[PDB]
């Protein structure tokens, strides 16, 4: 019993983590095999990230200008190219702690874990959710460029995130292992919208089912609903709409609790329109949504 | 900018996790230097759980009746011995992925990170705080036993806690890494009153200077308040009494912040009369109090 917001163990990727430096930038890179992943950033000075010409800027560099630095041992740089916002430095060493691993694009909507590093050293570890709007709201600082998130299958693990820069809002944005922004992001100092962002409906709904299973079931009512009735709500409240698919995903634990999905909908439609009355469910006053079906099932049958 | 539940990188306690089998129950231990360390409640069936009497179960055991298995190899077991309510195996070979570690007990209102495990494999990593009452709100199955609590500081890991029980209300209970139990519990299928808890005053002082640091401060006003007029209000609202000590801690933050310690407990004093009037705080409805005031520095500050 009890529910947490539980991160993936860091330890496989706490291995792969470096220092990378050029010229007087300093920031975070993966080390999987012979490849050092960092966002191409670290090429800029402070002045550069107005407007940067990172082809220009990636010009006037060489191998040798890419200190890398693993623990306390340089790695020497054989190779270097930009792929989309991230630069790949070969070195000659593969990394000898590389785990299993796979680089993923993963959905808005799902979660995964947040190593945060500064000058290639590991500080925390905490869950998240890739936002609707492809932000992230991770806690960060100057130096935690570079600092990745990931998911655990088992042995393999699967890099969904690489942090690269703070909105002025203060919320987050990076890009998959191959450089792609999620979002509409750009690597450059200028304001940028983030679109409107929207509570993720599926993952409440898991939590709900979580709740009920640890035995805070206050909310349980006497009512259901239909995908269609739940969507007018869901709009009004800046929830994602509900598919087909997302019930489809919820059956697991629609099947374990015996309470069927538009009847936990009807619970969550009552939640939306009178509050919490100053209760909690599972020791939060608001409505989480930060852990998906996949997580809540996880979480409850201890899969490691 | 953000601020998140952030537990400390598991992979030093990772490479020290241990299945350890006894007759017919498997639970976690951990394995430092040549010692391996469980719950003694591993020597008992389901039956022994009522009352058990450890002593005597423990003598019908012998070294080769301790299952220790390190992922997929098997450690020779060549002494064992109970101190208070945990085991110590000592093994032939001392772990070459021990960390530099001390083993401390924590005070209540400290926080740590706990590494989940089942069958010596770590699930997932969080953070939480030792209650007041000595209990921890936790997320832990059967077979969580032995899965254990920890701090780091550069290199060296203070393991705090060990897991041993879930008391019928679905509260968790452990011990220090000398086998005695964090308040008054019993290793026993008994049920067992855990004291009335409170709310850890300086941690939610320290989390509303996290939030002033990071840019929420709806709730800062015009008002100040005395220790003892504070601690009227913290008794009413089962708050933990404020003391100099705690003011002293929270310097740090005031400094930062330029908030004077007791302009914040009235900014608390007003939140705790009045409710957060559907508002938030770091993304939450209600007053957070496991983030100690070393915590908000160390986040605040990037300390890896
Ligand atoms: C200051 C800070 C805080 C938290 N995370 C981060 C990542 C930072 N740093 C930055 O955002 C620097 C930067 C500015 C402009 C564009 C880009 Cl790609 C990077
Ligand atoms: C079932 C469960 C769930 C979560 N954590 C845990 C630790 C458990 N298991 C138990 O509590 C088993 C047990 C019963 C009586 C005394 C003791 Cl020392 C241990």
């Amino acid at each position: 019993s009890g529910f947490r917001k539980m991160a993936f163990p860091s330890g496989k990727v706490e291995g792969c983590m470096v220092q990378v430096t050029c010229g007087t930038t300093t920031l975070n890179g993966l080390w999987l095999d012979d490849v050092v992943y960092c966002p191409r950033h670290v090429i800029c000075t402070s002045e550069d990230m107005l407007n940067p010409n990172y082809e220009d800027l990636l010009i006037r560099k060489s191998n040798h200008n890419f200190l890398v630095q693993a623990g306390n041992v340089q790695l020497r740089v054989i190779g270097h190219s930009m792929q989309n916002c991230v630069l790949k430095l070969k070195v000659d060493t593969a990394n000898p702690k590389t785990p299993k691993y796979k680089f993923v694009r993963i959905q808005p909507g799902q979660t995964f874990s947040v190593l945060a590093c500064y000058n290639g050293s590991p500080s925390g570890v905490y869950q998240c959710a890739m936002r609707p709007n492809f932000t992230i709201k991770g806690s960060f600082l100057n130096g935690s460029c570079g600092s990745v998130g990931f998911n655990i299958d088992y042995d393999c693990v699967s890099f969904c995130y690489m942090h690269h820069m703070e909105l002025p809002t203060g919320v987050h944005a990076g890009t998959d292992l191959e450089g792609n922004f999620y979002g509409p992001f750009v690597d450059r100092q200028t304001a940028q919208a983030a679109g409107t962002d929207t509570t993720i409906t599926v993952n409440v709904l898991a939590w709900l089912y979580a709740a009920v299973i640890n035995g805070d079931r206050w909310f349980l009512n006497r009512f259901t609903t239909t995908l269609n009735d739940f969507n007018l709500v869901a709009m009004k409240y800046n929830y994602e709409p509900l598919t087909q698919d997302h019930v489809d995903i919820l059956g697991p634990l629609s099947a374990q609790t015996g309470i069927a999905v538009l009847d936990m909908c009807a619970s969550l439609k009552e939640l939306l329109q009178n509050g919490m009355n100053g209760r909690t469910i599972l020791g939060s006053a608001l409505l989480e949504d930060e852990f998906t079906p996949f997580d809540v099932v996880r979480q409850c049958s201890g899969v490691t």
